[PDB]
Order: C-alpha cells, then sequence, then structure tokens
C-alpha cells in the first residue's frame, strides 16, 4: 500500500560538474554564447518563432555545407541518428550498398544498411588508410551499388578523405555520394555541390562547438526522388524524410506535427551557426589548418609520432598519434584528465588501444590549447610508468 521506491538519496544532492578542458575527438566545450543559449526559456514547439529560428537554421546549413538544396534540415539525433535517416529513407531493403568501411563509422554504416536489409558491400582497410578513386570503381562495377558511402573526417583514424573525382565517377554509375562530415565540417574545406555529394549530414557538438543531441543533414534533388519515389514505407517513423522535411518548411505543404523538436538545442545550434557565419567559413578553415600544423610540431617535438604519415591526409580536427613504446596509453590518458582537467581519447574501433587522439574543434582549436596539451603531454611521458 505503500511506494516501492523512495526518493533517490543522490537526487537530492545538488548538481556539480567539474571545470573540464574538452581536447579529443569530440565533443568540445561550449562557449558563452552557446551556454547563454542553452538557459533561455522555452517557447511553443510549433510558433512562428521556432519557425524562424528553424528557417535560420536551414539557412546557417546551407552556408557551412555550401548548397541550396531545399532538402536540408536539423535531425533531432545524434550524428548516429544522422547516419540512420539518410541510410534508412534512401535504401530500400535490397539495394546493394557500397562502403568505404575504413575506420569505426563506415562499419557503423555497414552494421545499419545490414540491419535495414540491403546487400552491403564493405571496401575494407586497415585504418590510416583511405580511398582512391580507383579502388572505389572496382566496387561500383562489382556490385552496381545504389548508395557508396565515404567518411570525410575519420575521427577514428585521423584520416581526411580527398571527395575530389567523385562526382564524375559516381554519376558514371548511377550511384548516390552519401558523405559523413560530423568530423570535417567547419574543420577543412568542403562544399556539397561543388563536390557532387547526394547526402551530407554533420554532428553539432564538433568543430561546430554546440552540445551533443542535434545534426545536421541536406538532401540533392537526386537524393530526392529516390526517397520521395520509394515503394517501401522506410522502417523509421521518427526518421522518415516525408514528414521530417514537410515540418522543416521544405515541402509546399502547411507544417504538420511529426514530432517535438528540441528547441533549447536549436537555440544553441542557431547561435553556434550564427558564430561560424561572423568568422567565415574560410577564416575557420585557416584556423583549424594552423592549429593542426602547430600541434603536429610540437607533438613530434616531444618525440611522439603522427599514426598518418601523410601530411595532406592528416584531419586538422582530429590527430591521431601512435602509441609511445612502452607506455600503457590508459596511464597517459588518465595523467593528462588527473593533473591537467584535460581529456584526449585513446583510440576507437580499429584504432583501438594503437593510437592517442586528440582534437582541435571551433573556437577550441587554438595554439593556446595546441601548447596547454603539449605540456601536459611531456609530463605524462615522464611520470607515467615505462617499460
Amino acid at each position: 500500500h505503500k511506494l516501492l521506491v523512495t526518493p533517490p538519496k543522490a537526487l537530492l544532492k545538488p548538481l556539480s560538474i567539474p571545470n573540464q578542458l574538452l581536447l579529443g575527438p569530440g565533443p568540445s566545450n561550449l562557449p558563452p554564447r552557446i551556454m547563454a543559449a542553452g538557459g533561455l526559456q522555452m517557447i511553443g514547439s510549433m510558433s512562428k518563432d521556432m519557425y524562424q529560428i528553424m528557417d535560420e537554421i536551414k539557412e546557417g546549413i546551407q552556408y557551412v555545407f555550401q548548397t541550396r538544396n531545399p532538402l536540408t534540415l536539423v535531425i533531432s539525433g545524434s550524428g548516429h541518428c544522422a547516419l540512420e535517416a539518410a541510410l534508412v529513407n534512401v535504401l530500400e531493403p535490397g539495394d546493394s550498398f557500397l562502403v568505404g568501411a575504413n575506420g569505426i563509422w563506415g562499419q557503423r554504416a555497414v552494421d545499419i544498411g545490414e540491419r535495414i536489409g540491403a546487400r552491403v558491400h564493405p571496401m575494407t582497410k586497415d585504418p590510416g588508410g583511405h580511398y582512391t578513386l580507383q579502388e572505389v570503381e572496382e566496387g561500383l562495377a562489382q556490385h552496381k551499388p545504389v548508395l557508396l558511402f565515404l567518411t570525410h573526417g575519420e575521427s577514428s583514424t585521423g584520416v581526411l578523405q580527398p571527395l575530389d573525382g567523385f562526382r564524375e565517377l559516381c554519376h558514371r554509375y548511377k550511384c548516390l555520394l552519401l558523405v559523413d562530415s560530423v568530423a570535417s565540417l567547419g574543420g577543412t574545406p568542403l562544399y556539397m555541390d561543388r563536390q557532387g555529394i547526394d547526402i551530407l549530414y554533420s554532428g553539432s557538438q564538433k568543430a561546430l562547438n554546440a552540445p551533443p543531441g542535434t545534426s545536421l543533414i541536406s538532401f540533392s534533388d537526386k537524393a530526392k526522388k529516390k526517397m520521395y519515389s520509394r515503394k517501401t514505407k522506410p522502417f523509421s517513423f521518427y526518421l522518415d524524410i516525408k514528414w521530417l522535411a514537410n515540418f522543416w518548411g521544405c515541402d509546399d505543404q502547411p507544417r504538420m506535427y511529426h514530432h517535438t523538436i528540441p528547441v533549447i538545442s536549436l537555440y544553441s545550434l542557431r547561435e553556434s551557426l550564427a558564430l561560424i557565419a561572423e568568422q567565415g567559413l574560410e577564416n575557420s578553415w585557416r584556423q583549424h589548418r594552423e592549429a593542426a600544423a602547430y600541434l603536429h610540431g610540437r607533438l613530434q617535438a616531444l618525440g611522439l609520432q603522427l599514426f598518418v604519415k601523410d601530411p595532406a591526409l592528416r584531419l586538422p580536427t582530429v590527430t591521431t598519434v601512435a602509441v609511445p613504446a612502452g607506455y600503457d596509453w590508459r596511464d597517459i590518458v588518465s595523467y593528462v584528465i588527473d593533473h591537467f582537467d584535460i581529456e584526449i581519447m585513446g583510440g576507437l574501433g580499429p584504432s583501438t588501444g594503437k593510437v592517442l587522439r586528440i582534437g582541435l574543434l571551433g573556437c577550441n582549436a587554438t595554439r593556446e590549447n595546441v601548447d596547454r596539451v603539449t605540456e601536459a603531454l611531456r609530463a605524462a611521458l615522464q611520470h607515467c610508468p615505462k617499460k
């Protein structure tokens, strides 16, 4: 006759969060403007004002992406969710999907495509590698894929993919080009239209400096027809593009209620898109390039090595560093956070326990932080147990 569970003791305490300087593959630290937005009040999830805020965000995504695609919007989910929204709406069960599996992401793409019943063909490759225009034709010819997936910035390996020539190829094969720019957006050159990408998506917590939880996505006219001419209903409802497109003002139809968008998070995505708009896409590109260079020399000076041997393949936003000869990589990471309040990750997926990952994202991609982390790494090398 009573209540099984009583108020949780811990909840009766006040929320207290440590001070952390995040310099890993993400998320990144939030700027005062973004933090301020996140502290504002609610408004109608379907009020004229949300729509404006929503239309402003669309414009921002078209800016950072460099596209005019009417079908551009925010996915109410993390980067992963944007990937599924793309795969589940584009691939019909049995569509033969070509995947560039050179990191954990392509593998994530395979796993998803497999789950949605697509004939998936993985183009494997050890971590650190990228894909030639050549290696892809073989795949395209051997499997006549309807969709091809490519990771622009492998935050998993530190590799940066060249995207040039793929329009060419993909059209020469009637294949849609899907690119992941969660880790590259804002840190290296990218142009949807110019580069012929049919589906582009990115996260909000990387170089954009917004809190995790939302992601950006854009579909070309080509991608559209597919999605809109499908005879099968995509397995997902939450991510159905016809519903999503309409609510975000991409149709000719009035805005229908689908799901309630994350209002507070949109405030912050705005601001973060207005911030990068103030810099200028190209200045942002210099920052990360220049910062990434500084970091590289500084790191090589400490005696460390760069996993990615080719400087032109090095992802500015995320740098992979081979794990030093006699150290337990776990000690180095813990030593950095325990003594410097700084985050740096180890590897992820194929790169697990093979490297350390240091990120330079948005307002954080600075010489200042390159120094701060450079010195935290020294101490760790000096004081961590060595075989």
